[PDB]
C-alpha cells in the first residue's frame, strides 16, 4: 500500500490503514449496522475479527494496540515487572517520557538541573532498560508524555495504550488512546492480545461555535458537571456534529485529556481539515495525505447508534470553573465568586497555576498572553503568585521565539520547567503552612484533596488558561471578566477584551533541544543494574499462587467511607520517590482514606492490640502474624490515576479482596492483575451489614467462573452469620491470573517452566 511511517523516529513501522479497512470489513459483514467511529478504531485493531464476540458493555475484546507510551512515574515499576518475564525486547513501538519527577521550585531550567541530580538513579535506570529492551527515551526537560505523543505519535485511527489515565488527551487527532495499568503495558510490549470490556459509545453532539471567552477546557467542564465523575465509566466519548470544526486540534485534544475524569475508557473526534493542518504543522503532511485517502474509516458511519447522546450548543456555553474537590462541581466563573462566599470557599486566590497536558498548547499560551498584554498596556501585574508550565519542549521554544513566554514573565509569570510539576504535588511550596485554607486556580484537570501541595485544606479549582490568567491579575474568584473593571495605574477602569491569538505558529514550529534518545538496535549490551541497597528500586519478587482453598474469617483492614481514590490509595507528591521501590512505597497504603469507624485518615483499630495507628503498620501487622485481610469500600472505588501501585501495595501487605459497591475500571483491571479479588456487592445495601469487627468468609473460590457470584459469610462476634452475594467481572483469562497468584506468573507459566 502505501509505505508511511508511524513516526520521524520509526521510518520503517508504516500506518496499517489497509488492515484496519480488512478488519472493519470484517466485522460490519457480521453486524450489518452503522458502527460508531469508536468501533471502527476498536474493532478495526481486534486480533481475530472474524470470531471475537462483540457485544457493547459485555465481551471481552482481544485487541492488538500500535504502540505503547509510559511516563517514568508509572514506566518504573511496568519495566520491573518487564524484566521479571524475561523476554528479551518489546514487541511493538514504546517509548518512556520523563516528566512526573522535576519538582517546581526555583523555575525552568534552575529546577530541571537540580531534578536531574537528585534523580540520576531512577533517569539512569530507565535509560539503560530502554536502550536494552529496545524502547526510545525522551530525555527529562522533552516535555509532559501527551503533548510529545500529540506532536509525534498520535494519528488518525491509532490504537495506543499508555501508562497514565491521561493517554486520551490523544483522541484529539482521531486515535483511540486508553490508559492502562504498568501491567496491560507489558502484555502489549510482550506481544500478547491486550484485552478490553466492550465499550458503550457516549455520543455528544457540539452544534454553533465556540465565541469569545469560551474555550475549549469549557466545553469538557460542562461535560464532567452533566456527567459527573462516574457517567463515563464503560463507555467510550465520541464528539460529533457541526460545531467540531470550530475547535482547534489542541482545543480536542484537551476535551478528550479531560474525559478521564468522568471515568470514560477514552474520548474520541473524527478526522477532520483542523487535525490534517496541525499533522501538516508537525512535519506529517504524508500521514495527513493517507489519512484523506482512509477517511471513510475515521469518521462515524452514517446513523450509528450511541447509548447515550448529549448536545452541547457552543454558541451557548459560557466559562467555567469547577471544584473545589472534585472536577464534575461545575460553576460558570459568573457563579463562583458567590458560590464560593456561600459556601465559605476561600475567595482570595494565592496562586493561578496555566499548562499541564490538558492546557500547555500554543493557542493556550497565545490565548493567556493575549490577556497579559492587556494588563500590561494598565501597567498591573498579576495580584496572585502565577506559573506556567510549557507542555514539551519545541512549545517552550516556540512561544519563547514568538515573544508569548515573555509577556507572561513580564505580568509577574514564572515559567516552569517542561513537566508535571505542581500538577502531581511535584511543588516545594512555601507561602502556606500545612492545614492553612487557601484557594489555587489551575488550567489542570483533578483537583482531589492534597494532590497539588499535600495540603487537604487547599481548595483547587480547573478552569481555561486565559480565565486563570485574568484571575491571576484580579487575584480573587469574586471577579468576572466578561463583566468586571479592573484600575489601570492611571486610574482609569477598563475591561478585558477576549483573548483571540493563532492556533498554531504562522511561522514554523522550532524543536527546540534535542531530547530523545533512540534505543542502539544493534548494541543492546546493557546490563541494567538495580543496586540491592537502593531506596528507589527494588526487583520484584513473585506473589504467592492461590493455594486452592477459600478464604475464610478476613480480617478488615478498613471500612471506607465515602470518594476513596487511587491519591487516597497511594498518595503522590514526595511519594513518587518510591515508585520503583514496592516495599517503600508501601508505607502509604490507604493513608488518606476516611474510616467510617471514627471517621479519620489514617486512623484503624488494630484487631489484636486494640490500639488505633496507621493503616499501613496495621497492615504490616496483620501480615507478620499471618491475619489475611480485606479492605470494604463504597461507590466508584479506585477512582483517578491509573498508577498501578495502589494494587500491588494491598497485595504485598497481605490483602486478599476489596469489596465495593463499585470499582473505576482501570483500577479493577490492576487488581485482577495483581492476584487480588475486586468484587461488588450484588446488593450494595449489604455494605451496611458489614461493621468492621466482623470476619469474612469469601466461599466458592474452587468452582470461580464469569457470570456466578460468590458467597460472603458475615460473621458476627456475638456469632451471628449473614451470607450475601458477591458478583464479579473475571473471564477465565482473568480467572488463571487469580489462580496463578497474578498475570505476570501466568505470563511466566506460558514460558513451559
Ligand atoms: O504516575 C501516576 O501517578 C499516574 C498518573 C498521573 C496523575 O495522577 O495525574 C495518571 O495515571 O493519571
Ligand atoms: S494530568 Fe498532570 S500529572 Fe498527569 S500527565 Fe498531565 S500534567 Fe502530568
Amino acid at each position: 500500500r502505501a509505505k508511511v511511517a508511524m513516526s520521524h523516529f520509526e521510518p520503517h513501522e508504516y500506518i496499517r490503514y489497509d488492515l484496519l479497512e480488512k478488519n472493519i470489513d470484517i466485522v460490519r459483514k457480521r453486524l450489518n449496522r452503522p458502527l460508531t467511529l469508536s468501533e471502527k478504531i476498536v474493532y478495526g485493531h481486534l486480533d481475530d475479527p472474524a470470531n471475537q464476540e462483540i457485544e457493547r458493555g459485555k465481551t471481552y475484546l482481544r485487541l492488538r494496540p500500535d504502540r505503547v507510551a509510559m511516563q517514568d512515574a508509572t514506566a518504573q515499576m511496568a519495566m520491573l515487572q518487564f524484566i521479571s518475564s524475561g523476554l528479551p525486547k518489546v514487541a511493538v513501538p514504546s517509548t518512556i517520557h520523563c516528566d512526573h519527577l522535576i519538582e517546581a521550585q526555583l523555575g525552568g531550567e534552575k529546577d530541571l538541573r537540580r531534578a536531574k541530580d537528585i534523580n540520576q538513579e531512577v533517569y539512569n535506570f530507565l535509560a539503560t532498560a530502554g536502550a536494552k529492551y529496545g524502547v526510545g527515551f525522551w530525555r527529562p526537560g522533552s516535555g509532559i508524555i501527551h503533548q510529545i505523543i500529540l506532536e509525534n505519535y498520535a494519528y488518525p485511527g491509532v490504537l495506543l495504550i499508555g501508562t497514565d489515565s491521561h493517554t486520551p488527551n490523544g483522541g484529539g487527532l482521531g486515535g483511540i488512546c486508553i490508559g492502562v495499568g504498568g501491567a496491560d503495558a507489558v502484555d502489549v510490549m510482550a506481544g500478547i492480545p491486550w484485552e478490553l470490556k466492550c465499550p458503550k459509545v457516549i455520543g455528544v453532539k457540539l452544534t454553533g461555535s465556540l465565541s469569545g471567552w469560551t474555550s475549549p477546557k469549557d466545553v469538557i467542564l460542562k461535560v464532567a458537571g452533566i456527567l459527573t465523575v462516574k457517567g463515563g465509566t464503560g463507555a467510550i466519548v465520541e464528539y460529533h456534529g457541526p460545531g467540531v470544526d470550530s475547535i482547534s486540534c489542541t482545543g480536542m485534544a484537551t476535551i478528550c485529556n479531560m474525559g478521564a475524569e468522568i471515568g470514560a475508557t477514552t474520548s474520541v473526534f473524527p478526522y477532520n481539515h483542523r487535525m490534517k493542518k496541525y499533522l501538516s504543522k508537525t512535519g506529517r503532511a504524508d500521514i495527513a495525505n493517507l489519512a484523506d485517502e482512509f477517511k471513510d474509516h475515521l469518521v462515524p458511519d452514517s446513523g450509528c447508534h450511541y447509548d447515550q447522546l448529549i448536545e452541547i450548543n457552543l454558541s451557548e456555553l459560557k466559562p467555567h470553573i469547577n471544584g473545589p474537590f472534585t472536577p464534575d462541581l461545575a460553576h460558570p466563573v459568573a457563579e463562583v465568586g458567590s458560590v464560593a462566599e456561600k459556601e465559605g470557599w476561600p475567595l482570595d486566590i494565592r496562586v493561578g497555576l496555566i499548562g499541564s497536558c490538558t492546557n500547555s498548547s500554543y493557542e493556550d499560551m497565545g490565548r493567556s498572553a493575549a490577556v497579559a498584554k492587556q494588563a500590561l498596556a494598565h501597567g498591573l501585574k498579576c495580584k496572585s503568585q502565577f506559573t506556567i508550565t510549557p507542555g514539551s519542549e519545541q512549545i517552550r521554544a516556540t512561544i519563547e521565539r514568538d515573544g508569548y513566554a515573555q509577556v507572561l514573565r513580564d505580568v509577574g509569570g514564572i515559567v516552569l520547567a517542561n513537566a508535571c510539576g505542581p500538577c502531581i504535588g511535584q511543588w516545594d511550596r512555601k507561602d502556606i503552612k500545612k492545614g492553612e485554607k487557601n484557594t489555587i486556580v489551575t488550567s489542570y484537570n483533578r483537583n482531589f484533596t492534597g494532590r497539588n501541595d499535600a495540603n487537604p485544606e487547599t481548595h483547587a479549582f480547573v478552569t481555561s488558561p486565559e480565565i486563570v490568567t485574568a484571575l491571576a491579575i484580579a487575584g480573587t474568584l469574586k471577579f468576572n471578566p466578561e463583566t468586571d473593571f479592573l484600575t489601570g495605574k492611571d486610574g482609569k477602569k477598563f475591561k478585558l477584551e477576549a483573548p483571540d491569538a493563532d492556533e498554531l505558529p504562522r511561522a514554523e514550529f522550532d524543536p527546540g533541544q534535542d531530547t530523545y534518545q533512540h534505543p542502539p538496535k544493534d548494541s543492546s549490551g546493557q546490563r541494567v543494574d538495580v543496586s540491592p541497597t537502593s531506596q528507589r528500586l527494588q526487583l520484584l519478587e513473585p506473589f504467592d499462587k492461590w493455594d486452592g482453598k477459600d478464604l475464610e474469617d478476613l480480617q478488615i483492614l478498613i471500612k471506607v467511607k465515602g470518594k476513596c481514590t487511587t491519591d487516597h490509595i497511594s498518595a503522590a507528591g514526595p511519594w513518587l520517590k518510591f515508585r520503583g521501590h514496592l516495599d517503600n512505597i508501601s508505607n502509604n497504603l490507604l493513608i488518606g482514606a476516611i474510616n467510617s469507624e471514627n471517621r479519620k485518615a489514617n486512623s484503624v483499630r488494630n484487631a489484636v492490640t486494640q490500639e488505633f495507628g496507621p493503616v499501613p503498620d496495621t497492615a504490616r501487622y496483620y501480615k507478620q502474624h499471618g491475619i489475611r485481610w480485606v479492605v470494604i469500600g463504597d461507590e466508584n472505588y479506585g477512582e483517578g490515576s491509573s498508577r498501578e501501585h495502589s494494587a500491588l501495595e494491598p497485595r504485598f501487605l497481605g490483602g486478599r479482596a476489596i469489596i465495593t459497591k463499585s470499582f473505576a475500571r482501570i483500577h479493577e483491571t490492576n487488581l485482577k492483575k495483581q492476584g487480588l479479588l475486586p468484587l461488588t456487592f450484588a446488593d450494595p445495601a449489604d455494605y451496611n451489614k458489614i461493621h468492621p469487627v466482623d470476619k469474612l468468609t469469601i466461599q466458592g473460590l474452587k468452582d470461580f467462573a464469569p457470570g456466578k457470584p460468590l458467597t460472603c459469610i458475615i460473621k458476627h462476634p456475638n456469632g451471628t452469620q449473614e451470607t450475601i452475594l458477591l458478583n464479579h467481572t473475571f473471564n477465565e483469562t482473568q480467572i488463571e491470573w487469580f489462580r496463578a497468584g497474578s498475570a505476570l506468573n501466568r505470563m511466566k507459566e506460558l514460558q513451559q517452566k
